[PDB]
């Protein structure tokens, strides 16, 4: 699963999430990476809300549904100390949820950001039960993307244990976009390869910020680097299902509109970002937000996304 | 749409929705029936939760902004005035977007203290209820307010309803839908819903889970040609029937749904079917699709 949360340099944040899902899946098997409120969620400061939002998220995906984590996480960030909002949040609302009492372990990881007001303070943060997660973040004005494998300290146990870490952040046309590809275990092998990606998706959301784009596009353009790399489970490399076919999860966010896209169990697309962006997009203009299968493989095709007909099913 | 909460003798709540959508609905397009946390929710009551609640919804295709309903209806009722928390829930909320929702929280004081209410903002929504006591289901049509404009006013109603003895009884409230007011069609309502109660009530008497009992009603309310859901659901843009359907149960807090699932008679019954096979990695809560079709028959569901 990969996943990026953007602000721009007003505050109008974007989120978003993509997956591949589980190995060996029945087919149509949607999860959390599709739906609402669960893979991600953006919401812009307003009347009750002080912050703008954003939160992605990764991991076990039924963990992550049952407890519709990545809004909690957003409520939860509209407390003023953000690092023991969602170092609670994770504890309580996810590893001791009793929509997970049954569990032995509790695996998930999340990024955030949350901004307020001409200087914008950004304040981002990576939490995770999974023995680690690969984070990438970069500013508008550092002109450098930072990337780390986070990792429970000694003593942890993935599943019980929370790691948490972040910073903070003060900014024309400028912005920040944290990124993550993937939390579960990790190894060193591929460790330089989930970074490199990471980094790549960093810079695609700065300079389509720094171009004049929205959040929700710099945020898919993040999104885009991340699915396409070989190594990740979402986009091209997805893990194959029960019958050895692709079925993509993917969804976002816009802070400013509130406005949500999503596609479940796609296959034959190469960039499931991309049509949940496009559902997104062309739902501000009763639109759809949510499609699945052969419909949204047909949706996608006629919007011009570029397809990949023989990577797709369609079975009787 | 078409929906059901139920509550055992022993306190223990389920909720279900089933729906055929949007008419001309773009193919694949899923809704609120099938995503967990909007189209219902079950929770029994816990370290935060003082009443068993269990609530579904009804959409009119227009989804809400920064909203998941049923489960942001179970948790205003939290509070002490039922009725208000529902009334100011709907209007934060909807006050225009047309909609309904039915709830039930219940509490022990052994006795069983049933709280039950329907709320909508459409023309009219076609409710019936019965406890496992009183042995005749009611049923009835909510309507705005002589004078309501429909999205720009709310109707709400509800009763108390106290069960006892914890034998093998309960209660169960169904919806039928949420919608345009057809003085035509209003009979045929009320009598699924009649039916639909009955069915609930019949499985919790021979000792059913609760969710087995909401999953009976939806039955009835999908098999009926009017309703919007299972046979009879609205046709989507290319002709053919895409159903959603979900159902939660408060006990373990699990999970079933479907989205855009074709050819199979009773979606209900494939979303319960998720659950209970749930019970015993995590299997799959949610399937869309020719694979949620392929699912069902190879688990024995009846197909069309
Ligand atoms: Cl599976
Ligand atoms: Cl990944
Ligand atoms: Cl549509
Ligand atoms: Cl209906
Ligand atoms: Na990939
Ligand atoms: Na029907």
């Amino acid at each position: 699963t990969v996943g990026a949360v953007v602000v721009d340099h007003e505050g109008n944040v974007a989120a978003a999430v993509s997956s591949g899902g589980l190995a060996l899946k029945h087919p149509g098997r949607v999860g959390q990476a599709a739906l609402y409120g669960c893979g991600c969620w953006a919401e812009n400061t307003g009347a009750h809300n002080p912050y703008s939002t954003a939160v992605s998220t990764s991991g076990c995906g039924e963990h992550l549904v049952r407890t519709i984590l990545a809004r909690e996480c957003s409520h939860a960030l509209q407390a003023e100390d953000a690092h023991q909002a969602l170092l609670e949040t994770m504890q309580n609302k996810f590893i001791s949820s009793p929509f997970l009492a049954s569990e032995d372990g509790v695996l998930g990881g999340v990024i955030v950001l949350r901004s307020c007001r001409q200087t914008l303070l950004v304040e981002f943060l990576w939490s995770h039960t999974t023995e680690s997660m690969c984070v990438g973040y970069m500013s508008a004005q550092d002109g450098k993307a930072k990337t780390h494998i986070s990792r429970l300290p000694p003593g942890a146990v993935a599943g019980q244990s929370v790691a948490i870490e972040g910073g903070v952040c003060r900014l024309g046309s400028g912005g920040f976009v944290l990124v993550h590809a993937g939390a579960g275990y990790h190894s060193e092998s591929k460790a330089k390869e989930y970074k490199h990606v990471c980094k790549r998706a960093c810079q695609k959301a700065i300079e389509k910020l720094q171009a004049g784009a929205l959040a929700t596009d710099a945020v898919t353009a993040a999104l885009v680097e991340l699915e396409d790399s070989p190594f990740t489970n979402a986009g091209m490399g997805s893990n194959l299902n029960l019958l050895g076919e692709i079925e993509c999860d993917a969804s976002i966010m816009d802070g400013k509109s509130l406005n949500f896209g999503a596609v479940g169990a796609l296959s034959g697309i190469k960039n499931p970002v991309s049509v949940a962006n496009r559902l997104l997009c062309e739902g501000q203009k009763i639109p759809p937000c949510f499609l699945v299968g052969e419909g949204a493989y047909r949706w996608a095709v006629d919007h011009g996304i570029p397809s990949c007909p023989l990577e797709h099913h369609h079975h009787h």
